[PDB]
Order: structure tokens, then sequence, then C-alpha cells
């Protein structure tokens, strides 16, 4: 009691987040977009009440947060993210830092530069709002590029001035997370800050338990993905992949069967419009999926405990270690 993290809504203490989907999109964007071009969405109307059914559902199903990653450059839109929020009744933590489409105002920058920027959002508020980011999100897609570099080592410095986590985009079968690590602690960040995400995109094990080993949480994010059936979609194929749910979810019950179940968290990528793909997707997706964020409550979850994951062990993934990481350190 009497840890607080920031929300879209404001404060809330730590032990009220509850059931927490760490990695999760309003809407899949860029800078500006939904501004300028609406109508590409139906409408922000639209938009809105379909995120507001969504997150009802996901609610119905024991979801009390979900911490959405959208960054700048995924077109984050915070005015949007607490009208969904009051209208849902669930708690949403905004997201400081930079994925893997930073336009060139922000391309162009220093590490210090970039340092100002994400502390601004997180200590000042984001744009003209006053709401202010709970965490701070970075992306590899291999090797990192120069820039990247800066962004790793800017993230790692705000954490280490605010106590705020940093969650990380990553290519899982290329092993992002080493190196990411390796930047991170460079820099002296605490493992414990840091989450390596997309991390169900690969099944080795050995790449994942050590990064486990060396305290960084695992991001487990990408449950409801499976393009099986899909096979003539090009599309649908490069994003979802060819593994099933259920094969992703045994990775959280091996994790916990190797020791590391303090080290998972577990998320969909869900969105409610994604405009930063090919037109239609959202269709397709919702096909796969038509449970959105209530596929883990409704699915996962049930599936661990009937192969034997004990209740305790998965109220520690979902509430637990979302509270500690979440926790400013
Ligand atoms: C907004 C899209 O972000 P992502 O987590 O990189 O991928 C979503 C499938
Ligand atoms: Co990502
Ligand atoms: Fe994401």
């Amino acid at each position: 009691t009497g840890d607080l993290i920031n929300t879209v809504r404001g404060p809330i203490p730590v032990s009220e987040a509850g059931f927490t989907l760490t990695h999760e999109h309003i809407c899949g964007s860029s800078a500006g977009f939904l501004r300028a071009w609406p109508e590409f969405f139906g409408s922000r109307k639209a938009l809105a009440e379909k995120a507001v059914r969504g997150l009802r559902h996901a609610r119905a199903a024991g979801v009390q947060t979900i911490v959405d990653v959208s960054t700048f450059d995924i077109g984050r839109d915070v005015r949007l993210l607490a009208e969904v929020s009051r209208a849902a009744d669930v708690h949403i933590v905004a997201a400081t830092g930079l994925w893997f489409d930073p336009p060139l105002s922000m391309r162009m920058r220093s590490v210090e530069e970039l340092t100002q920027f994400f502390l601004r959002e997180i200590q000042h508020g984001i744009e003209d709002t006053g709401i202010r980011a709970g965490i701070i999100k970075v992306a590899t897609t291999g090797k990192a590029t120069p820039f990247q570099e800066l962004v790793l080592k800017a993230a790692a410095r705000a954490s280490l001035a605010t106590g705020v986590p940093v969650t990380t985009h990553t290519s899982a079968s290329q092993r992002d997370g080493e190196q990411q690590a390796a930047i991170f602690e460079s820099e002296g960040l605490s493992p414990s800050r840091v989450c390596i995400g997309h991390s169900d995109d690969t099944d080795d094990l050995s790449y994942l338990t050590g990064l486990a080993a060396r305290g960084y949480l695992v991001g487990l994010d990408r449950m409801p993905y499976s393009a099986i059936g899909l096979e003539g979609d090009a599309s649908a194929l490069a994003l979802f992949g060819t593994r099933s749910w259920q094969t992703r979810a045994l990775l959280i019950k091996a994790l916990i069967d190797r020791g590391y179940k303090d080290r998972i968290l577990v998320s969909h990528d869900w969105l409610f419009g994604f405009s930063s793909y090919v037109t239609n997707i959202m269709d397709v997706m919702d096909r796969i999926n038509p449970d959105g964020m209530a596929f883990v409550p409704l699915r996962v979850i049930p599936f661990l405990r009937e192969k034997g994951v004990p209740p305790e062990t998965l109220a520690g993934v979902t509430v637990a270690n979302p509270a500690r990481f979440l926790s400013p350190t």
C-alpha cells in the first residue's frame, strides 16, 4: 500500500492495478495520423466505441489494467486513451519512448535530447494534457541501428531518474534481447526494470532462460497471434506466424517449470485499430480472435490451469509480476 503508478486518469495505488495486461494498444498508428485522417478508421467515434466494447469484454473476463505501449511514433493519442479508459472503467498506463518508426525530428536527436523528451512525458506530461507516462517503450528489429542505440541509452537514463520500467519490441528470432540487455547494462540499469518483449515469437528457451537468469522480465505478449488457416494471405502470415496460441502458451509453463515464474509477463499485443499495416488487417484479426483482450483470461489461463499450473502461480504471473514491474523503483 502507498506505491503509486500513473494512469491516463491519474495516479492509482499499485495494489489496485490487479490483473494487468502489460503490452497492448488501443490503436496502432503513426504520429498525427488519427488527427489528419480519422475516417481511415471509419471515424474517431467509431474507433472509441470499438475500443470501449473490447475493454468492457476484457474487464468482464477479469482484466483490471492494460499498459498501452504505443509511443509517439505509434501515434499514441492520450486523449483517446483517457476517454476509453473512463467509459470502460479499465485503468490504462500510457508509454513514452520510441518504436521503430521515428520521424526525422526524432532520428536527428542526441541521447541527451531523447532523455529530455522521455523525462518530459514521465515527469511533466504528454503534450499539453498533464497525463504522465508510466512506462518507457523501445524497439529493435535485428541488430540496433545507430539511432536505436541512443534510444536504448536514453530509455535507461530516464528509467534511472524516475524508477519507471522499460519494455521492448524485439525481433525474437534474431535474439535482439541479448544486445538490448548489453546496452541497458552499460548504462547501469537493473534487469528487473526491463521487459524483453515479443519473446513468445520464439521457442528458443536457451535465449529466454538466459535473459530470465540475469533478472530480466520476459514478455510473452503475442498470445492470440496465429496465421494457421490463413496461408493464402501473405500479410497475415508474416505478422501472425505459423505457431498456434497453445505453442505460445506452453512457453509460459516452460519458464514456470524452470523456476522463472516471477520473470514472466503475459499479454496479447492486441489493438482496436491498426493503420500502420495493410488495409483491412483489423477484419482479419477480429476473425482470428473475436475475444480481443479477453483471450488471455478466457483461453490461456484455463489452458495453464488444466496443464496443472497452480492458481497461486497464475495470480503471481498476472497480478504480482506487473505490480512489481510497474511500481517505480
Ligand atoms: C502497433 C503495432 O505494434 P507491434 O507490437 O510492433 O506489432 C503489432 C502486431
Ligand atoms: Co512490437
Ligand atoms: Fe505492440
